[PDB]
C-alpha cells in the first residue's frame, strides 16, 4: 500500500508506487535466492523486582 | 619443586633451591608456633541475570 511505499522512500530505500519487483523461488532447497532460518529462538528473561 | 622456589625468589622472598627450613609443631595448650583456623567458612552467593 501507499503508506508503506512512502515510509520506505523516506528511509533512503527507493521504491515507488509505479515500481514492481519480480522474483523466482527455486525448487531445490540447496540452491535458493533468499535463505532464512532460526539459530536460537526467542528466550525470555524476567528480572526480579528492584528497589523503586 | 624448583619452579616454586624460582617464583618465590622473583617476588622478593629469598628461598634458594638449596635451602631447607626446619620447624617444630607444639602440642601444649597455651603455646604454638603457627596458628590456623576458620572463623567463617566460605559462603557462596549467586546473583540472577542482570538487565545487562
Amino acid at each position: 500500500p501507499a503508506g508503506i511505499c512512502k515510509n520506505l522512500t523516506t528511509e533512503n530505500i527507493q521504491f515507488s508506487s509505479m515500481d514492481v519487483l519480480c522474483y523466482v523461488r527455486d525448487e531445490n532447497p540447496g540452491k535458493a535466492g533468499f535463505v532464512t532460518g532460526d539459530a536460537v529462538p526467542a528466550i525470555p528473561f524476567q528480572h526480579p523486582t528492584t528497589p523503586a
